[PDB]
């Protein structure tokens, strides 16, 4: 199999409702959609959905980088995922969204050529994944309200965004728990809003509310502080912004910085790198959660789902980006329907047309 | 695709040259060969190469464990390598030879179902790999003659065991270097022979003859000493016995114990674990080499070759077992012909058959 | 004295409760006619060793030690380590038989050659997992037999674990010591949670709460709970013991002859722990029998720092594979006697 | 003073000759030129010159980011450099080129409003800077001849690029030294080409060639390895890629990772952040060198020159980007002339246009 | 077996060149008697013969009625009596092991590991004019000694001189081990060893003060020359600390430092586990009994790879019959006699 040409285009899909997190708001899912065509006719789909608040990547820069990558991989075999990443890494020192776009398309092609769904090529542990649904930052009253709405949709795990103020963040969680009961799993994401000392205080304050885990409580670069929080509370602590790629994961596992790591294809540059992160973590007894950017759509989410279903150590999933989309850019793959169960199917590769 | 049955057999292949080990010798390569048959009729080949003096793995124990694994994985999809290893790990806390046998056959089956050579499912970096060849221990003059013979065959890298006494080691290396010149790479395996400070002395003495690297100069469990050696000599130091699995690799790169890590499928329990080791090392900026057991053959070598060719960070290969076999236990895969370049071809999976 | 010959046979003893103990029994005979007994109890799920592999390894060891003196336990282990990079069951089988021979030649019970601190040891008894009611009923039965310490497996689910402990504790009172074995079932933070919940029922200690290779996680648990934490699977040999005491990973270390390859290595583990101020317990494998338990009992009685014992394998056997040694009768006190060596014959 | 409007445009200036480094080649200086106009009429000039091989930034991404910043700072006082950076950091998690473009324009405006050369506002230690000139990777004898050429131009310090191979890199240096003599200062830049162990071996090999310092011998992320090199050789070791911003500098000085740090406005996001880096370093007894991207032009170089001249602790300068430019995008500022002495003058602000 | 009585007496043996110890005889009800010795070195442990005698007497009465095989309880008893008295404890300990061998009717080395039945010891060269001891060197070598131990740290210029002469006198076939006796600061030790290294030095013993473990670790990490701890290691706890920190390459065991064979076994097994070899040494105040006990232990244990047991060589007479003789020879053969193979 050989790459004949690379097609890239912009996609701007408005979100049904503004997404509010500690870092700011997300109003639209703008992503670069890539199509890698082989000489034999098979076409693979990929997507680069940048989150300027997380990586600093923009749609314009992602588009330019993908074009540079595209003209560099013509003639290569999509199965040579090792060389493909080598080439992209020599071209750009940092562009996970653009790298993920090419990477996902190559894996889609691998599945199509092998005539097997992607999850079978990536580990085959399962053919479906159960995801939580994230509740954006809002008043305690409103948040609890939407929590009940989501539980009625079938969701047994809710991800609560916090990070405006320790006192207010605690009130939000209290209201949600009281409204949904203890049968529902609640995980929090502070998005680097607290100092390590304040983090410990806040986490202990919820000691009776049964919090599953707390995501990135402190600044992404404050590893000493993050390790401090993890060592001071029996609550599970997860790194998100503190872990972009495999090198970051290696550093975190070596230092025992956190208990769990959130993998995002748009942070690590694709499935190729995500596999590395998961295996490094698994080796250290650290489970992983698969996440997403609010800016990605069906393609990115479907790729993430196949990887999550395939790997045993990716025990949690936070793939709710399609639920907020006003429309879908391609057919097939993970639906726009807000539901916890994401079933992959038997179609080859991503199963997207 | 689903596993219908797992068949295992013993394999005994006479060696062209006997292998001398502590308190004994090896005259035949006796391993376990597995054939995993799917409901649709596709069959995958795997091998469990024992090595009692290295891993403690015996042929009898390996055969027994493979049988246990086999009956436990009936009904599973070969692509579900995640569950397959989960099942084997629940059954046995330690059995790298038996786990590799099942693992390799599953990957062979993956290639056959996908109709792709195995290296394409493992990274696809290349479709061939260059291997060194090991020179059996003998008098300096004899080893020198053998060295020239191998160079004539095209080999650009020779491997020899040291740690048999510095004078004897030096004598052999001296004769070899003088016989083939300085364009040929010389890899030494000290097989855990020295104490840390003695290792530094011996390595610096041998270094005068231009040495590419020295493998495992101290006991496998002496990580502090291994790191000491690595930090005191300019010569590249490689861990072998100190690294069996991914957890060992993580410890090694965390401590910055060595310059390179040698993977062996029969030490780590298969391709699945070998990938983890390579990814951990690559992330740490440490390259990997892949070697083989004295008691493995065509299947084990072929699987290792596909992995080495597929992965960029596996930059060295010591896969010469087929060159010392009196006859081939199977058809296809890496041939018995002594040549440095192992070209994999386009046959699906391992390209091996009865 | 010189070793004349080494014999080994597969042994299969039916267990009273689920199916059998499969081990390799060794007989080492000297030129002058003395015969020492040894046992290699595999544990595929713990060490990875199989009976077939253990038998093959023992045969290789046997051939290599012909002519050697059983007292040269230093060389005996040197030879075995040169032959096999890893085979604790096989090494233990040879090792135990050599110590038995040493005792017979010296005409002294084995415990006298191993420290001589005592000539008897008190063991706990493990209750088979079952309904909380059934387990409580058996606990009463065992206490009726004189057992003051009961051992039960946990990590099968917090609610199930608590139900069983609650039932047992309520039926026998608080005078009975309860030690739990978590069998590497929990993640570090889950372990702290589970243990503190179980702690309300007065727990003596918790064995291996996390995976054996997770030493950092194990140390975390130890440092976060008041309950005594014991390493089992995390400690196979002396090198493991040194690492554990060095990092202050646990409160106590559990020794098993089948994990360390015999009395020779077990003595090292105990001396290392004792020097670090860490007490040791000695346990057993589900696959071993009379010989292994007897050897362990002599070592336990002989060493002051081996303060606890979980040597109840013979109580679960339908029959004994040999004559003499620790008997099948379920009793807490294991009295060794004055017979030379292990006092076992076949 | 208040910002009225922000203008941004692309600039594509071909280099007189391709520049080759270990990471790759640079053939043109493509930068985003920013003009910030205030209500009163004063206009400040700034530039964002991204190096994809270093930060992964692209011209297209830099342009989009600057536009986002621009529409967010309307109405702010250019002197409120604290809030301006606050606003930009809230908008993007990473875009030093874009941030530097806005930052430099604000400092230019501060100078114009104060009617003082920028170097006076930034420390006033000096009004000129002496720079080295970099020799791109090439054959030993070719590099040597180029070195003699540069010395004839008045340069007393040459920066030698290496990173193709220990044996080859050593040969390059030997040839250059013997060709120019020991009266010329030679600093090396390996651009992360060597492993810690190989770096030490390579540096010791030149222990007779009088090497002033060695820049970034190992991978950017390998701090333990970088510290190892610094601790094993008496040769001065400088971090470049290992230090982007003040947080990176703090980590490096805390761990004693290196002896000197290379500051680049395009890595740290402008003068505001560069001052932080220099003061953190100065406090730890670590000197700094002011560097540049080959993609920058007169604006970026002039800004860097004023900062370097103003600060005592920025003791070295590697500002040779204008020397390779085919043309200049604006009037005034640092000339295109290849000369070691960069005199600043008395014109207010940057002294441009 | 039961201890009936413990007899202790002071012993004075005349030296050849300018040994006071306590000799113990433990008598069992059965009639067997074990020999032990406590050689106190006031300059090393601060122990005096008077204190050692008083302590041994306290130990003796407390262990009456105990089985000599219960070495675990015997040390327990002694430890509860005195917080520190290695010479006294070794005296009782050695006699108990002698009795164990007699009762079991086996040479002590068989009961301690049985790895070998002989040991090769080095010999110490008295410090003096470079040419003098150099002469004695060629002399000792003629006696069959392949390893010579030399005291250093009396001035780098003087040390290098004496070593140079000896080397050019006996050749490079003879192994030379040096004992710096805590003479240098970590920095000066590195420089000194650095200079002496050119003359092929097997190892350097205790180059820095006993309690400067950080400094000792430094020296060990800076020179490829083998560094051995002596005064820095008295007991098992000390050994554990040293191996945990990788402070040295080798540890010198002395029964008079650790309190007997029981503790010495612990030290050796702790070291062996960490890949650290042990040498067994002796005190200037010891004689036949102490040296013999040490020889049996060293012969029995594989990890005790070196021996510096030359105390009997400087004695004019022996306080007992049997055991290692007074003859200055490299080879110490133990024989088949039970226990220590020593009699009145
Ligand atoms: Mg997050
Ligand atoms: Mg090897
Ligand atoms: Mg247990
Ligand atoms: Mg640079
Ligand atoms: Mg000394």
């Amino acid at each position: 199999m050989k790459i004949k040409q690379v097609h890239v285009r912009a996609s701007k899909i408005k979100l049904k409702e503004t997404f509010t997190i500690a870092l700011g708001t997300i109003e639209s899912a703008d992503s670069a959609i890539v199509e890698i065509e082989t000489e034999e006719g098979l076409v693979g789909y990929g997507e680069g959905g940048p989150g300027i608040f997380i990586t600093g990547e923009t749609l314009a820069g992602t588009l330019e980088t993908i074009e540079l990558f595209g003209q560099a991989i013509i003639g290569l075999n999509p199965f040579n995922i090792e060389k493909i990443h080598e080439v992209m890494d020599k071209i750009s020192a940092f562009a996970p969204a653009a790298k993920a776009a090419i990477d996902i398309a190559c894996y889609d092609l691998m599945g199509q050529k092998a005539q097997l769904p992607l999850y079978q090529l990536l580990g085959g542990y399962d053919n479906q994944v159960i995801t939580d649904i994230t509740l954006g930052i809002d008043e305690p009253n409103v948040m609890a309200q939407k929590a009940v709405e989501k539980v009625k949709l079938g969701f047994d795990t809710l991800k609560i965004k916090v990070g405006t103020g320790i006192e207010a963040d605690i009130a939000r969680v209290k209201a949600i728990r009281e409204a949904v009961g203890f049968d529902i799993k609640l995980r929090l994401d502070a998005n680097q809003a607290w100092t390590p000392k304040d983090a410990v205080k806040a986490i202990q304050a919820l000691a009776d509310y049964q919090i599953e885990l707390v995501e990135q409580p402190v600044k992404r670069r404050d590893l000493e502080g993050l390790k401090y929080v993890t060592s001071q509370v029996n609550t599970t602590i997860m790194a998100d912004e503190s872990c972009f790629d495999a090198q970051d994961a290696l550093e975190l596992v070596k230092k025992g910085t956190v208990d769990v790591i959130n993998i995002k294809l748009m942070k690590c540059g694709g499935i190729h790198e995500a596999l590395k992160i998961n295996q490094i973590c698994e080796t250290a007894g650290i489970e992983c959660m698969i996440g997403c950017m609010a800016e990605e759509t069906t393609i990115g989410i479907t790729a993430a789902a196949h990887l999550a279903a395939a790997q045993k150590n990716i025990t949690r999933a936070d793939l709710d980006a399609t639920f907020g989309l006003e429309t879908a850019p391609v057919t097939g793959g993970v639906s726009l329907e807000a539901k916890p169960l994401l079933e992959l199917g038997e179609a080859a590769g991503l199963g997207i047309s």
